[PDB]
């Protein structure tokens, strides 16, 4: 991310609450790789 | 992201609450990679 | 993003609340990569 | 229904295929009673 | 139903195939009674 | 149902195949009684 030299208080929040059915992908934070279906 | 040298208080919030059905992709933050369906 | 040298209080909020059906893509923040369907 | 005296070959077909979310009522054949939400 | 005296070949088909989420009522054939939510 | 005197070949089919989540009622054939949620 923001590489720099110094990073102070950082707070991330990712979620998914009420999913009935899921046949695909629910990804929070994606930086690389491959995700199929 | 904002690489720089210093990054103070940063706060991210991503979510998805009431999803009935999902057959595709629900991605919060995408920087790279491949996501199929 | 805004690389610079210093970044103070930053706050992002992304969400999707009431989705009945989803067959495509629901992306919050997109910087790179490939997303198919 | 068609009370009469005689009823020959009768064929009914009711269905619901692809429903994402449902918060109400999905009734096929209604003759009486009470259905709330 | 069709009370009468005689009823020959009768065929009913009720179904619901792909329901993601359900918070209400999915009733096939209703003749009486009470159904709440 | 069709009380009458005689009833020949009768065939009923009720089903529900792919339900992700269910918080309500999924009733096939309702003649009486009370069903809450």
């Amino acid at each position: 991310h923001d590489s720099g030299y110094e990073v102070h208080h950082q707070k991330l929040v990712f979620f998914a609450e009420d999913v009935g059915s899921n046949k695909g992908a629910i990804i929070g934070l994606m930086v690389g790789g491959v995700v199929i279906a």
